[PDB]
């Protein structure tokens, strides 16, 4: 049969199989890593010579040593097929090659392996002699691919080539050294010269064969087009499978070659429509023809449905479920609990407000400057100071009283006129009106002028009084109308208002009081900071209730004022209140001193939870020797909770925090407490202080005073349990905790690091339990009981396992608001659906840990990929899958227009010689007469281009290849040239996308690997790179002038501890996803966009052998026509390898330079299913980011074009401050008018007076383009317009024309373009360049126009033709 074979290979050589197997096996469990490292250092894996034998040996070992069970072994095989660990090993090599070798000066001979201790290299295990002092930049920085074994003050690193036997003795020297406790052990890799430099063959991608002619509709030669009765295709296709009775295989066989089976459907009483019944299924949940996947309730987006994305999900999910099923729950019961209604409700219901302590007490009464006092003002003197005034009657206005009950504190900036106006007009009227509210205001101090004016007003209050200070403010607003202190205005106030300033005497003239400037201003700053009452939008506090200063905040205030009054009334009727009481303190009962703090973060996503069962399984050695206070024997399930405190007992804050936890435990009988001592200094063993407390464990919480706890720590003589020390440092590494840092863990949730123990007091534990209890514990308890699993909770630790697992289930791997429509809410509404005639299951439900629910539409192209991947994941043991087929009756056009193959295996395949088999996409029995297009359906982080192919992948036909090459078999090889580093930026603290910011990617070898600019949409940016250690620096210039980037969010959205870094490392086939943070430098509202290679640069794109042949002619015409230097730029992925291999020969002959450029289409940006449309988008959407920043300007020339001009003239053409220049449509042809569609309603109404331009030739002043941020506007307008499919006929032409109102377009002389179709023959004498624009009444081909229209076209073609033969010979 005539076949097509496609294979993909990586841009880095294949690492040794041995090292790949220990990396795949030990994902991040270090115990399995070093336990296997021992085995190979024995010389145990030396007797296995072939990859198959080596692989075979690992299976026996893992099973025998208890590392893996059937479920985990099956998962290991699939991940090993995927070759997931290969980029992780290459990271070591790139790091070693670029940072180790240039920092290790000297002559290396015999130093294959060497430890690095105190910046000294030792080539021998005996450690007697040191070769050198390794350069400055410290290699002791712990980075992503590192592993640590044991605890030790000294840090030792071994760079080894594991392959040879020379490794074994070196390892044992440091393994034992770590076992003793002298130093902590870690292994780094060295590129092994025993292995060959063969490239790596990859899998986990898909190949598509797209039909490029779909117009026809009314073994295989061509698909037979049938009369347009498309409507039943999905419905009949679904039945075919149900009938088969081997349904999974049928769907795969049908869905892969679907276009070929279209006419074969609808035959022999085909419908069998019993499943018209299952549209009762449609009537309750999903619309017809929609593809939806669930993994234990989790709704997955399309990006997560690849082999890599799915393997990582199972890994995380199993850890979660296994933890649950150790309490006697079936996998089925466990999943049902995770996706329960009460659980999802809690995530939705975690948005409630509270009150905060607005008082002066902390700042010793020197920050709030009140305009009122209702108890002593001689305005309210007439009114009654009675409680019953509030409680009784009241109309609709406000009840008058002489008492302190309602307060309002508003922070005001004295530099800003609008802010000052609020106090003078707003606040004062309320005073005069005798409103029963006390009005206060605190100045904001963000600038120098503001600081001074706070001093001025504060001083004026202190000696002279409120009215005098008031007077300065009033006068300043009307009289001077600016913030800055005015003495011309100030002195007038003192002139009259300076009468008898009582109390402490006046000082006058200049203020720099050590107390007044320092204490008052810094105390004010302490109040604003404490309650986060400043920034872009300040915060007003009414009765401790935050109301941001926006819109009509007084309307919001009045609503709470009435609601607080009704709250006082009800307490009065119950007799709670008395005449001797401070009424404002009724609200302050549950108020917190600090607003935000790690417990109630304003960023709702900021949260970290750990698997509790995991904590007591991995660290059993540690957690069975920690001081434990069991929760009371006679307490209720609702009262139950588990708390663990991590603290540095060698610091006051560390031991203070534990005293508060012990205090809290005395009060709450239901809590079960654990104490973990985490010290900063490793000189003394951590086990001693833990042993001191476990002896006093019985006597715990009998500490009348704090000293009793302090003394207990110091007394006693103990023997260091070094086994305890080892499990302790493993716990911190697993939990991402630094040494000497304080943390608090209630039911898995971590808060910290605690810098000061005053932040977390006994009262803070009580609210932490109260809120945590509500959100996580109560929804678990209800849901659990609803299922009848409430027998399985046997204690506080037993309960924490369940609540901690369900909290981890609702934390997304992908932060909300950046990818697509799929939140972190596990649904269960598909369980209601009837399943008899649309569903089929694979795997045992009783034993399965993983439950997949796929809802696939057979007529969809997306379904083709889904089926192929799901079949391979179904082959895994312990996985259950259930499939639902839902087709649509709405089919206006052909449903599937392509053939599909997925390259993926569930277990590795081996050679006749035992080597690992490479994987390929082989299509057999391909129709001989159909024209096809080859496409790669590659994971989102991948950048792929064709490397080996002699055929036109854009125009494939077997009949032509047979008649030209003699073979019916086509083979093509692609290269995974780059892997993406992509991220989503944000400004700090007022989080906005910093657009126009420039970035530079670097390595220790070269400081300029790559460069890109930040986009407006999601602060998006990307880099093309391979495995290794990189760094991101802001480009020198305006970017570094305005900003400083605190972090690149390499761990997650965060901020997570340990991420205050600018280092990026890629060690995965999923690339690197980043969430960087940038904070503006001192007092800036600046913008980059506004100011405070070769002589000629031409770029183009071609999508066929003909268009590439025409592109060769275009470049040659330029060269013959200019006495200048030219550089050509190409869109890399749309070109053939035949063209790619030819250009150096064109460059040598014609004397030009060339560079390949590309950018991957963003995930947020709207895709193009039609390749020709993709190409058009590449010319207009990514102009600012496709070319390096160093390029001033570029010119686009179409492939079909020919140029007779010296192209420099276009560069020198004045653009009059416009970012890009285009040439207009020809008017010169007299009788062509009918086909001039840009004089019709839509185009003439829109283009009022502006021209209709041509995208065949144009100039882009790139520096101005980026400066104007034109690209962002093009992209968002495209995305918005693209919702309607008939929006842009030719987007390349239509987008600049639709944006010429918004973005200026410089218009070019029409000498710059000629086209026979629209320009007269007389015009061509003065023509500079010629486009071969379409017919449009005829079908004459481009080859015909070229020879007839231009006589020198053949001369150029002959030159290329003989050179191609000259190269071939
Ligand atoms: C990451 O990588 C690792 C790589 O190895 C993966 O593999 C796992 O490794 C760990 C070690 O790192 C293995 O851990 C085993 O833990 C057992 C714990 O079981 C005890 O505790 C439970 C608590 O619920 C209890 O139910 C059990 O009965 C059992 O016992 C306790 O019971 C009481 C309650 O705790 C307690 O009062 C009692 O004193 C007793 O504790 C004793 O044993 C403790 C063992 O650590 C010891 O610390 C105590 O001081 C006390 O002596 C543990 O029992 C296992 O030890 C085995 O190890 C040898 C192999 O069997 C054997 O020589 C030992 O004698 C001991 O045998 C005991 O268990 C068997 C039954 O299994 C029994 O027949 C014997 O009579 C003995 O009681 C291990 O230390 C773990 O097993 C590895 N596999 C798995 C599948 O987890 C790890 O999985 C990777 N991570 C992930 C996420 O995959
Ligand atoms: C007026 O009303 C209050 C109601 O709030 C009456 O109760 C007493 O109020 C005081 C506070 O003003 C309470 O003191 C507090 O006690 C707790 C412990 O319960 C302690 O933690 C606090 O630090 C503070 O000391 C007091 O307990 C409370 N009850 C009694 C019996 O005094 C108050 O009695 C009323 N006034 C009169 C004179 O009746
Ligand atoms: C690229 O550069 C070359 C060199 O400057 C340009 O060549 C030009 O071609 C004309 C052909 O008639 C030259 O004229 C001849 O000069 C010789 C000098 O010995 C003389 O003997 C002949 O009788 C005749 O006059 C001319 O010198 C030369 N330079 C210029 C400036 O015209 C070539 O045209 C350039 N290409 C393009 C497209 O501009
Ligand atoms: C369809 O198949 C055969 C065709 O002859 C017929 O005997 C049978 O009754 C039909 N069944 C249905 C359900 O239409
Ligand atoms: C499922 O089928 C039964 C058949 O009796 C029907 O009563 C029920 O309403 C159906 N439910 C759905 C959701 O289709
Ligand atoms: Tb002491
Ligand atoms: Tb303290
Ligand atoms: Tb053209």
């Amino acid at each position: 049969s005539p076949s097509i074979n496609v294979a993909l290979k990586a841009a880095f050589p294949s690492p040794p199989y041995l090292v790949e197997l220990l990396e795949t096996a030990a994902s991040d469990n270090t115990t399995i890593y070093y336990s296997l490292l021992d085995r190979i250092a024995k010389g145990h894996f030396a007797e296995a010579t072939t990859d198959k034998a080596l692989y075979e040996k690992f299976l026996e070992v893992l099973r025998d040593d208890g590392h893996m069970d059937p479920e985990a072994l099956s998962a290991f095989k699939l991940a090993l097929s995927l070759r997931t660990a290969t980029p992780r090993v290459e990271a070591h090599y790139q790091y070693y090659t670029a940072t180790v070798e240039p920092s290790l000066s000297g002559t290396q001979e015999g130093c294959d392996q060497w430890f690095l201790i105190d910046g000294e290299q030792y080539c021998s295990p005996t450690l007697d002699t040191s070769h050198g002092k390794v350069k400055g930049e410290d290699q002791l920085r712990t980075l992503p691919f590192d592993r640590k074994f044991g605890v030790g003050c000294r840090d030792v690193i071994l760079y080894a080539d594991i392959t040879s036997k020379s490794f074994a003795p070196f390892h044992e020297v440091a393994m034992d050294l770590a076992k003793k406790g002298k130093a902590s052990y870690r292994v780094r890799y060295r590129r092994s010269p025993s292995h060959s430099r063969e490239s790596l063959s990859v899998n986990g991608y898909g190949v598509e064969l797209v039909l490029k002619r779909t117009d026809y509709i009314v073994i295989a030669d061509i698909k037979p087009l049938e009369k347009s009765e498309l409507a039943a295709l999905g419905m009949k296709a679904a039945s075919f499978v149900m009938q088969s009775e081997k349904p999974f295989e049928a769907l795969l066989k049908l869905t892969q070659d679907f276009p070929k089976y279209s006419n074969s459907l609808g035959s022999q009483n085909v419908s069998a429509e019993f499943e018209a019944e299952h549209r009762g299924n449609r009537e309750v949940f999903l619309p017809e023809g929609s593809n939806v996947l669930w993994l234990n309730g989790l709704h997955l987006i399309d990006r997560q449905i690849q082999p890599f994305g799915l393997v990582d999900l199972l890994t995380r999910e199993r850890k979660l479920i296994k933890s649950v099923l150790d309490l006697g729950l079936t996998g089925q019961q466990a999943v049902d609990l995770l996706g329960h209604a009460e659980v999802a409700h809690a995530k939705s219901g975690d948005d409630e407000p509270r009150r905060f302590d607005w008082r002066d007490d902390i700042e010793e009464g020197q920050v709030i400057i009140w305009l009122n006092n209702l108890e002593k003002d001689k305005r309210y003197k007439s009114f009654s100071p009675s409680i019953w005034v509030l409680i009784h009657h009241f109309g609709h206005g406000l009840p008058q009283i002489r008492r302190d009950v309602f307060n309002l504190v508003v922070p005001v900036d004295l530099t800003k006129a609008d802010d000052v106006k609020i106090v003078v007009e707003g606040l004062l009227s309320f005073v005069k009106r005798l409103i029963p509210v006390r009005f206060g205001f605190v100045p904001l101090t963000p600038t120098g002028q503001a600081i001074d004016q706070a001093k001025v007003v504060y001083y004026l209050l202190e000696n002279y009084g409120l009215a005098a200070a008031t007077a300065y403010l009033e006068k300043s607003y009307e009289e001077q109308s600016t913030g800055q202190p005015n003495e011309r205005i100030f002195n007038e106030v003192i002139k009259d208002k300076s009468l008898r300033p009582d109390g402490v005497e006046l000082s006058f003239k200049d203020i720099f009081i050590s107390e007044k400037h320092e204490k008052q201003i810094h105390l004010s700053k302490h109040w604003v900071e404490r309650l986060r009452a400043g920034g872009d939008v300040p915060t007003v506090f009414f009765d401790g209730f935050p109301i941001p200063r926006e819109d009509n905040w007084l309307r919001v205030m009045n609503h709470r004022l009435m609601q607080d009054l009704q709250a006082l009334q009800q307490a009065g009727y119950f007799g709670m209140l008395n005449e001797s009481m401070w009424l404002p303190g009724f609200f302050l009962e549950k108020a917190l001193s600090r607003r935000n703090t790690l417990i109630f973060p304003e960023d709702k996503n900021e949260l970290t939870v750990l698997n509790v069962n995991k904590i007591y399984i991995e660290n059993h050695d540690l957690m069975s020797k920690v001081p434990v206070i069991e929760a009371s024997k006679e307490s209720t399930r609702d009262d139950w909770a588990a708390l663990t405190v991590v603290a540095d007992l060698d610091d006051i804050e560390g031991q203070e925090l534990v005293y508060y936890a012990l205090r809290f435990r005395k009060s709450n009988d239901g809590v079960r407490l654990d104490i973990v001592h985490n010290p900063k200094d490793c000189s003394r063993s951590p086990s001693v202080l833990a042993q001191r407390l476990k002896s006093r464990e019985d006597k715990l919480l009998d500490f009348t005073r704090f000293l009793d706890l302090e003394t207990a720590l110091e007394t006693g003589e103990f023997e260091p349990d070094v086994a305890y020390d080892a499990s302790l440092a493993n716990f911190l590494a697993s939990s991402n905790m630094k040494a000497g840092d304080n943390f608090v863990i209630l039911n898995g949730r971590v808060l910290g690091p605690i810098t000061s123990a005053d932040d977390f007091k006994k009262e803070d534990f009580e609210v932490f339990l109260q809120a945590e209890r509500r959100t996580r514990i109560l929804p678990v308890y209800k849901a659990l009981e609803d299922l009848g699993l409430d027998d399985k909770v046997s204690g506080p630790l037993s309960a924490a396992k369940l609540t901690s697992v369900t909290a981890l289930s609702t934390i997304s791997d992908l932060p909300q608001g950046i990818f697509d429509n799929a939140p972190t809410v596990r649904t269960t509404l598909f369980k209601q659906w009837n399943s008899t005639y649309t569903s089929f299951e694979v795997g045992d439900a009783s034993t399965a840990t993983i439950f997949f629910v796929a809802v696939i539409n057979p007529a969809s192209e997306i379904g083709q990929r889904w089926v192929a991947v799901l079949k391979v994941l179904s082959e895994l043991e312990g996985v259950h899958l259930r499939v639902f087929l839902n087709p649509t009756v709405m089919i206006e056009e052909l449903p599937v227009k392509r053939f599909y193959r997925y390259v993926l295996s569930s277990s590795p395949s081996f050679d006749e010689s035992g080597k690992v088999k490479a994987l390929s996409a082989r299509f057999t029995g391909v129709p001989r007469e159909t024209l096809l297009v080859v496409g790669m359906d590659v994971p989102p982080a991948w950048l792929v281009t064709s490397k080996v192919a002699v055929d036109d992948l854009d125009n494939l036909r077997i009949k032509d290849i047979k008649a030209k090459r003699g073979t019916e078999h086509v083979e093509a090889i692609y290269e995974l040239e780059h892997i993406l580093i992509e991220g989503h930026s944000r400004e700090i603290p007022g989080a906005h996308a910093p657009r126009g910011v420039q970035l530079v990617l670097e390595t220790e070898n070269n400081p300029h690997f790559a460069d890109t600019i930040i986009m407006a949409n999601l602060g998006y940016f990307q880099f093309k790179a391979n495995p290794g250690v990189y760094n991101i620096r802001l480009k020198e210039g305006r970017s570094s002038e305005i900003f400083t980037l605190e972090s690149v969010g390499a761990k997650g959205w965060g901020p997570i501890p340990g991420d205050d870094n600018t280092e990026v490392v890629l060690m995965d086939f999923q690339g690197t996803t980043l969430y960087p943070r940038l904070r503006r430098k001192p007092g800036m509202e600046e913008e980059d966009v506004l100011e405070p290679h070769a002589e000629i640069n031409i770029f183009s794109v071609a999508s066929g052998h003909l268009y590439e042949r025409m592109l060769n002619i275009m470049m040659a015409s330029v060269m013959h026509h200019t006495n200048h230097t030219v550089k050509f730029w190409f869109i890399e992925q749309f070109l053939s390898p035949s063209f790619k291999d030819f250009i150096p020969h064109m460059a040598a002959e014609y004397g030009f330079k060339y560079e390949m450029v590309t950018y991957k289409w963003p995930h947020w940006l709207r895709q193009q299913k039609e390749k020709q449309r993709e190409i058009w988008g590449y010319k207009i959407l990514f102009l600012d980011v496709l070319f390096p920043l160093s390029l001033d300007k570029v010119i686009f020339v179409d492939a079909d074009q020919i140029v007779r001009t010296d192209m420099y003239d276009l560069v020198e053409h004045p653009l009059d401050g416009a970012p890009y220049g285009f040439a207009p449509m020809c008017d010169s042809r007299v009788e062509m008018e009918g086909y001039r569609f840009w004089k019709t309603g839509y185009w003439a109404n829109y283009l009022k007076g502006k021209p209709y331009h041509i995208s065949a030739l144009y100039v882009v002043d790139l520096q101005r383009f980026r400066e104007l941020a034109a690209g962002d506007r093009l992209r968002q307008q495209y995305h918005a317009l693209s919702a309607d499919p008939n929006s842009l006929a030719n987007l390349d032409q239509d987008l600049p024309n639709h944006m010429q109102f918004t973005i200026p377009i410089a218009t070019l002389p029409q000498e710059w373009l000629w086209c026979e179709t629209w320009c007269s023959d007389e015009t061509l004498k003065d023509a500079r360049t010629i486009d071969l624009c379409n017919n449009p009444m005829t079908k004459e081909p481009k080859l015909d126009r070229a020879r007839r229209q231009v006589p020198e076209w053949t001369k150029y073609d002959e030159e290329i033709a003989e050179l191609a033969r000259r190269v071939r010979e």
